[PDB]
């Protein structure tokens, strides 16, 4: 199951990573893969998303607006919840970084069950 502790925008993974904050950007936007393929990283939506931890699967990701729009509800939806009404996700595991919500596949499944 992934650990969304261990989830960071390519700026952030940049400095945890002790380099300049464009670092991994710039090696994305250069096609500088023999740097890359050392890192989990993913792009979802218009953030490359990483982790340090290897085990996590960031393909379980997912943006809280695709998430809205697969329950058939506005763009917002999640977005405008998690603002307002947060308690309404609790034990929904979401993430928020990059001025992004995130949620998971599993995640959005608890909640419409809820």
């Amino acid at each position: 199951k992934i650990n969304l502790n261990q989830i960071y925008t390519a700026k952030e993974m940049s400095e945890r990573i002790g380099k300049n904050r464009n670092y991994l950007s710039q090696a994305y936007r250069n096609n500088k893969h023999e740097i890359l393929k050392n890192f989990n990283y993913r792009k979802i939506g218009g953030t490359i998303i990483f982790s340090d931890n290897p085990n996590n699967d960031l393909s379980q990701l997912i943006t809280a607006k695709e998430a809205s729009q697969l329950l058939g509800k506005n763009d917002e939806y999640f977005a405008h919840i998690y603002k307002r009404f947060p308690h309404r996700l609790e034990g929904i595991d979401h993430i928020y970084t990059g001025k992004t919500l995130f949620l998971t596949k599993e995640s959005l499944e608890v909640f419409k069950k809820k």
